[PDB]
C-alpha cells in the first residue's frame, strides 16, 4: 500500500490553459525511519521534456495524509493539450539524502481505466472542475 492522491482538472477558457488542482494524498508509504514520509508532489507534462512546463507542491513535513490545496497552471491551447499526458510523482523529502520515491501516476489517453477517463472529462467539460482519486503505482 502506498496511498492515493486527489487531483482536480479544469481548462479555463478565459485564461487559456489547464488548471491542475492538487488537493491532498492519503495513506502513503512510510519512507522514513520515524514511521512517516515528508511528501511533495511533482507535476510535469510529459512529451515536452522542457522545464518551462512542470511544477511541484510545498514540502509537507512529517505527514502520511498531506493537505496541499495547491493549484498549478499550464499555458496550452485546447488542441495542443489533447496530445499531452500529465505525469504526477509523489516523493519523500530527505534533508540529507536524495528524495525517496513514494509513488506516481500519469493522466493520458494512452493510459487505461480512470486516467484516460479523468483526462477526457477534463477535455470535455470546460470551465468545470473535475476531481478524482488516483492510486500511486509507477515504481519509478
Ligand atoms: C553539457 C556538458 C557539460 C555539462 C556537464 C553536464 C553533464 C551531465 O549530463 O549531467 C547532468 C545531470 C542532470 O541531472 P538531472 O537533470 O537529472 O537533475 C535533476 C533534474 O534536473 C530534475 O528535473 C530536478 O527535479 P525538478 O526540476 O525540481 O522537478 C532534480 O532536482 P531535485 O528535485 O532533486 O531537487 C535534479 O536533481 O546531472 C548529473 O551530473 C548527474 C549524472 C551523473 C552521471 C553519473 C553516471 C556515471
Ligand atoms: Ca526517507
Ligand atoms: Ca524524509
Amino acid at each position: 500500500e502506498r496511498g492515493k492522491i486527489l487531483v482536480s482538472l479544469m481548462y479555463s477558457t478565459q485564461q487559456g490553459g489547464l488548471i491542475v488542482g492538487i488537493i491532498r494524498c492519503v495513506h502513503l508509504a512510510a519512507m522514513d525511519a520515524n514511521g512517516y514520509s515528508d511528501p511533495f508532489v511533482k507535476l510535469w507534462l510529459k512529451p515536452d521534456m522542457g522545464k518551462k512546463a512542470k511544477h511541484k507542491t510545498q514540502i509537507k513535513k512529517k505527514t502520511l495524509n498531506p493537505e496541499f490545496n495547491e493549484e498549478f497552471f499550464y499555458d496550452i491551447k485546447h488542441s495542443d493539450l489533447a496530445k499531452k499526458s500529465l505525469d504526477i510523482s509523489v516523493w519523500d523529502y530527505d534533508i540529507g539524502k536524495s528524495n525517496d520515491y513514494i509513488g506516481g501516476c500519469q493522466l493520458g489517453i494512452s493510459a487505461k481505466g480512470e486516467r484516460l477517463k479523468h483526462w477526457y472529462e477534463c477535455l470535455k467539460n470546460k470551465d468545470k472542475k473535475i476531481e478524482r482519486w488516483h492510486q500511486l503505482q509507477n515504481e519509478n
